[PDB]
């Protein structure tokens, strides 16, 4: 048994921003980081005998978990070439030939894999240059990273992701910039509802769910005039921002799977961290949707509404 890249001829590999939305197997708002490659595979090649994928040091399988188990490497009709298993420490997935490597010659291949921006390493909106790699082969590419803005209507403005999924206890992380342009607002209410809401905050039920009742973890923090919010819309340590959830203990309102926050008047920025639970399919799927909504009061007195949603859906 033994290594086989430079038996690895790589025809074509390439790098570029996808949108979440097209990961049919872990589908999610937002954008992702596509590598799609194609090679050929020499016929002393044998089962047990190794090949490795270098992902980029920015980049993560996926950025909600840690369910680093990388897809095979399967022919047209879905026959298995290669299973593998991803190392955290190198960002590279070693791929292990299966006995399909003894049983066909003059094998070739494709393998699409999806994989995320670390939140952490790439805080704000800024161009970066990716490295991937097929059997050791490297390519590069330049891409731009492009955060969400803010839905805005008049002084309502709203943002919203999630972060940390946790399979296990069946809960997911949210976290939500209130009045992230730190304008004036007044009668700011928000609203947090276990359901898609439109960019109006009305609520669209069917398409996702989260629970959303008294005993969802909410913590809000209020963000200082000369702080900057990460455009990554995710938050690493909150110790740095001022903790004001006990502030909103008797502002509070729950009303079917829907959660109300009295902010009244403010002037600054807020960041809330919400954990709700989910129920997965009866299939074992996932169907979690989750959305928010900011309401202030303008100058004549009309109403304003500002609304996101997010999104996770497997199959």
């Amino acid at each position: 048994s033994n290594n086989v890249n430079d038996l690895i001829t790589v025809t074509k590999q390439t790098i570029k921003v996808g949108d979440g939305k097209d990961n049919v197997a872990a589908a999610h708002d937002g954008k992702d980081i596509e590598y799609d490659t194609e090679f050929t595979i020499d016929n002393k090649v044998k089962k047990g005998d190794t090949m490795t994928i270098n992902y980029d040091k920015n980049v993560i399988p996926s950025d909600l978990t840690d369910k680093n188990d990388p897809i095979d490497i399967t022919d047209p009709s879905g026959e298995v070439i290669a299973k593998g298993t991803f190392d955290k420490a190198t960002k590279q997935i070693t791929y292990t030939f299966t006995d399909y490597v003894d049983k066909y010659e003059d094998i070739k291949a494709r393998l699409t894999l999806y994989s995320y921006i670390d939140k952490q390493a790439v805080p704000n909106e800024t161009s970066l240059n990716l490295t991937f790699a097929t059997a050791g082969k490297e390519t590069s590419q330049n891409v731009s990273v492009d955060y969400q803005d803010p839905m805005v209507h008049g002084d309502s403005n709203i943002q919203s992701i999630f972060t940390k999924l946790d399979e296990n206890k069946q809960t997911i992380e949210q976290q939500i910039y209130v009045n992230p342009l730190k304008k004036t607002a007044t009668n700011t209410k928000v609203d947090i509802a276990g359901s898609q809401v439109d960019d109006y905050g009305n609520i669209k039920l069917g398409n996702g769910s989260t629970i959303i009742d008294q005993n969802t973890e909410m913590k809000v923090y209020k963000v200082n005039p000369n702080q900057q919010l990460p455009q990554s819309n995710r938050i690493y340590d909150f110790s740095q921002y001022e903790d004001v959830t006990s502030q909103f203990d008797n502002k509070k309102s729950f009303s079917n799977n829907v959660a109300t926050l009295d902010f009244g008047d403010i002037n600054s920025a807020y960041i809330i961290k919400v954990v709700s639970k989910y129920t997965p399919t009866s299939d074992g799927e996932l169907d979690i949707a989750q959305g928010t909504s900011m309401r202030t009061t303008d100058k004549y007195g009309y109403y304003n509404y500002a609304g996101y949603s997010n999104f996770i859906v497997t199959s």
